[PDB]
DNA sequence: CCGACCACGCATCAGC
DNA sequence: GCTGATGCGTG
DNA sequence: GTCGG
């Protein structure tokens, strides 16, 4: 259960501001992740926070952020946040990572050499790798939400495309859209194939061959990166005659070995808390989960040798849990 | 006081 | 050339 | 930054 707008949003936003900043311009992924947990926890909390101490009571809140909340509540802002927002560097630095393939090193990099806008990006492409190029490109496309409907449409081709290449292949979208969402971030595509398994001899062809299918039939425009296991590229929808070209959407495909699909499948599908709580449970029954397997948790504290999973149900079954639908993998 | 915080593929980058 | 490490991005 | 050894 989650309410939250006129509730805590102010707080939750100054927070995320805070996070991004730490990431992007400070290079504190941990500190970044904190602020994130914090803001998230508060996002959930059914009340209107009246004090720092009040929030402190929360699991991620602590003194420093608690203090923040007091300055916010009282003043209606955060001095710190104002300078930063006013700060040239931090800003250009902030913005610049909005571009895919740019991180904080690059971003801080560019920015030093006086590069700091889109234009400078525009007028210096020589100084950008491919990944960074494709996203200088599709900047705007990149910050767009994907409408599961389009998504649906999306779902077809890939399903079909692969259907042709091989009948035995196994594709199944995942991520948010599996989670019945009404608007995704990108299409996530999970796939495998019979001839593809752990201890087996990995056939590059598999991923290879399929990206090409989707390539052949103009589904995938650009390419961010590729390897035997997973493809990170761009895709597009057949523009309907006299209907304006949709945007270009990020997509990723994932090739997995038969013996560890489902866990992977399982794992991928999330959600976040979903993973957190399940792993906890699977433990109680005496097991330890990850992205590839499940193993009988030792009689001595820790023990190996994974179990044979042939379905998400199979997994659920080991930990003695109801085959949860993806729809409700809320946690 | 002080380490942990998810693991992991691929691309580029430092080095040798 | 190859190796190993560091950037970036993903569910 | 927070939480925990
Ligand atoms: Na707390
Ligand atoms: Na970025």
């Amino acid at each position: 259960k989650a309410p939250q707008e006129t509730l805590n949003g102010g707080i939750t936003d100054m927070l995320t501001e805070l996070a991004n900043f730490e990431k992007n311009v400070s290079q504190a992924i941990h500190k970044y992740n904190a602020y994130r947990k914090a803001a998230s926890v508060i996002a959930k909390y059914p009340h209107k926070i009246k004090s720092g101490a009040e929030a402190k009571k929360l699991p991620g809140v602590g003194t420093k952020i608690a203090e923040k909340i007091d300055e916010f509540l009282a003043t209606g802002k955060l001095r710190k946040l104002e300078k930063i927002r006013q700060d040239d560097t931090s800003s250009s630095i902030n913005f610049l990572t909005r571009v895919s393939g740019i991180g904080p090193s690059a971003a801080r990099k560019f920015v030093d050499e006086g590069i700091k806008t889109l234009e400078d990006l525009r007028k210096n492409e020589d100084k950008l790798n491919h990944h960074q190029r494709i996203g200088l490109k599709y900047f705007g496309d990149f910050e767009k939400r994907i409408p599961r409907e389009e998504m649906l449409q999306m779902q077809d081709i890939v399903l079909n495309e692969v259907k042709k290449v091989d009948s035995e292949y196994i594709a199944t979208v995942c991520g948010s859209f599996r989670r019945g969402a009404e608007s995704s971030g990108d299409m996530d595509v999970l796939l495998t194939h019979p001839s593809f398994t752990s201890e087996s001899t990995k056939q590059p062809k598999l991923l290879h061959q399929v990206v090409e299918q989707l390539q052949k039939v103009h589904f995938i425009t650009d390419t961010l990166s590729k390897g035997e296991t997973k493809f990170m590229g761009v895709c597009q929808l057949p523009s309907k005659n006299d209907e304006k070209e949709y945007p270009h959407r990020r997509i990723d495909i994932r090739l997995i070995p038969k013996d560890q699909y489902y866990c992977g499948v399982l794992y991928f599908t999330g959600s976040d808390i979903f993973n957190k709580n399940m792993r906890a449970h699977a433990l109680e029954k005496g097991f330890t989960i990850n992205e590839y397997t499940i193993r009988p948790l030792g009689v001595t504290g820790v023990a190996g040798e994974p179990l044979p999973v042939d379905s998400e149900k199979d997994i659920f079954d080991y930990i003695q849990w109801k085959y949860r639908e993806p729809k409700d993998r809320s946690e």
